[PDB]
């Protein structure tokens, strides 16, 4: 039983909503049954965009920075790119080659690169 509530005073947030998107992507992988893909490749997934585009606690005149477009999208690019990141924080996905525009390797229940980066 017990008494639940979840939250108190927070109308989601780019990060809050994002954190979710992450799982939305991880799920997509298990849906497409893939072991590799790109954030952009998911940017076309309405089911995803619908989230990466969802509203939040914004209230400005867009960003209009290093963006080649107009219609709402960039913002999503921030939720999506972040989504992947989170995944990399959970261990769902991983990137061997650094770079925003890099292939996102999903775990898809299978071997994967080792954490131990080793510098020296």
């Amino acid at each position: 039983g017990s008494s639940g509530s979840s939250g108190n005073k927070d109308n989601l947030d780019l990060a809050g909503l994002t954190s979710l998107l992450s799982e939305k992507i991880k799920e997509f992988l298990q849906e497409k049954k893939m072991q590799s893909f790109y954030q952009q490749e998911l940017e076309t997934v309405e089911s995803l965009q619908s989230l990466a585009s969802r509203p939040v606690t914004h209230s400005t005149g867009s960003d209009q920075v290093e963006l080649k477009d107009s219609g709402t999208s960039g913002v999503a690019q921030r939720v999506f790119k972040n989504a992947l990141q989170l995944l990399q924080e959970k261990g769902l996905v991983f990137q061997r080659d650094s770079g925003s525009d890099k292939l996102y390797y999903v775990t898809t229940k299978d071997k994967d690169l080792q954490s131990g980066p080793s510098s020296g």
